[PDB]
């Protein structure tokens, strides 16, 4: 289940492993929103494979008719768009990410972050591989507790191994092309969490 323009279309687990093949890496953007923040980190990175996931098609659509585009009009051949939510995630993605994001999640997917929604949690632990990075951003309202021992034993018992955990400002949000990480970002100050390990 993934979009081709606006258009939705499948592909199988084959199909998927035929294009992993051409690179050496594959990112996965959990709740990628509007596909800026991954359409940036794969034209700037040739050498690795993103998958965007979201459950809501409409906000993907433009930059989803851009990457399908000609490399020559802003086209791109690492980027992939899949339509699925965190509560069921597609099978053909299990044990394939080397790195693993989850940039301003918004509704249930944050609360599964934040809570932490262990069930949910170990799916996504699910699509990473033996290595696998991960990095999870997010803010509430405009530190201790991601470095408590009990989300760090909960997110551990889900697969996550918090690595860092690191609080950062509007400025440095300021570089994310998202829309909506802009509106956070050039808004009143507020707090940003990147609870960041290995799975």
């Amino acid at each position: 289940l993934i979009l081709k323009g606006t258009k939705t279309v499948d592909l199988s687990k084959d199909e998927l492993t035929e294009i992993i093949g051409q690179f050496d890496r594959v990112h996965i953007d959990l709740g990628t929103g509007d596909g800026r923040n991954i359409y940036k980190l794969a034209i700037n990175d040739q050498n690795t494979f993103y998958i965007g996931i979201d459950p809501v098609k409409e906000n993907l659509f433009d930059i989803s008719k851009k990457i399908i585009k000609k490399p020559s009009k802003g086209g791109l051949s690492n980027v992939v768009f899949v339509i699925a939510a965190a509560e069921s995630l597609p099978f053909e993605l299990k044990n394939i990410a080397d790195s693993i994001s989850i940039l301003f999640p918004w509704g249930t997917l944050l609360e599964y972050v934040i809570k932490p929604n262990r069930d949910i949690l170990s799916n996504v632990a699910d699509l990473a591989k033996k290595e696998a990075h991960f990095e999870f951003v997010t803010t509430y309202s405009d530190k201790a507790y991601f470095l408590s021992e009990q989300y760090k034993a909960e997110l551990s018992n889900s697969g996550f191994r918090i690595d860092d955990v690191k609080e950062l400002d509007n400025e440095y949000v300021k570089q994310f092309n998202s829309l909506w990480a802009k509106r956070l970002a050039f808004g009143r100050k507020r707090s940003f969490f990147r609870v960041s390990g290995h799975v």
